[PDB]
């Protein structure tokens, strides 16, 4: 807001008759509260000319900043909805392993003749080498019912997923912005300056 | 998890277990251990989906 | 000799970094190095003479 205003300060003083219109801080310390001016003609008609060229800044910050956030929204989204095809892509590659990992386990059971389950239980997700505890029976299937066995997903996924979800449900129209607080209502003079 | 149900149906009706095989387990089922609880007990968390 | 090998999960890691830098593409991607908060103005008055 300030460099927009001053922005706007140095674009009243190219026109035919000049229009001074300044900001600065107001004590000589400190950043902030700014303190923005404006001379005019009369008293009525330099407090309607500085509340307006308040609002006409700041619907100028308003609007390059909702235009900005449509920018950064349908561009956010686009690298959540890649990073979901490049995160699966993985997960078919380990999906791929598992299958070989069982296709290996079918001639280990093969040999020592193990058909019906002989593991009660697992703790964790079963290795390469107890895998062929399951039988022959039951890794025959893992294999021929391959192209429609389910994938699994990192707790990493699901995290880009619900962000991806969190960028497609937020709205910028209904979203309100404000760059500046009033602490003083632009005032109406009682002495003039000149003459 | 559905899905994973679906598919481990198709494994324990080749395998023929029909009763539960599983005694315990000490952290959630997998892919791959999940046929074990049966034929029959698999046929339910498909029907009450 | 056909026994799978193992992966850590660091190479899964850096073979899903692989692939998300083989998938952005340069062309398309716009740069911009600045800002206009005051277009170009045609002045009024002359500085000389």
């Amino acid at each position: 807001f300030s460099s927009a205003f001053s922005a706007l300060a140095e674009t009243l003083d190219n026109q035919e008759e000049r229009e001074k219109l300044t900001i600065e801080p107001s004590v000589k310390n400190q950043q902030l509260p700014l303190t923005v001016s404006y001379v005019g003609q009369t008293a009525e008609g330099a407090q309607m000319k500085l509340a307006q060229y308040i609002q006409q800044v700041d619907d100028k910050v308003n609007q390059e900043l909702e235009k900005d956030l449509k920018d950064n929204i349908a561009l956010g989204r686009k690298n959540l909805q890649d990073s979901l095809r490049t995160q699966e892509v993985v997960a078919q590659e380990q999906k791929d392993l598992r299958i070989r990992q069982i296709q290996e386990a079918l001639q280990y059971a093969n040999q020592a003749q193990v058909t019906k389950p002989q593991i009660q239980q697992t703790g964790e997700d079963i290795t390469q080498d107890t895998l062929f505890l399951l039988g022959s029976e039951a890794l025959e299937s893992m294999i021929k019912h391959e192209a429609t066995r389910p994938l699994v997903f990192s707790p990493n996924y699901y995290q880009t997923r619900q962000n991806l979800l969190d960028i497609e449900s937020l709205k910028v129209d209904d979203l309100d912005i404000h760059a500046y607080r009033y602490v003083m209502k632009p005032m109406l003079p009682i002495r003039r300056d000149s003459p």
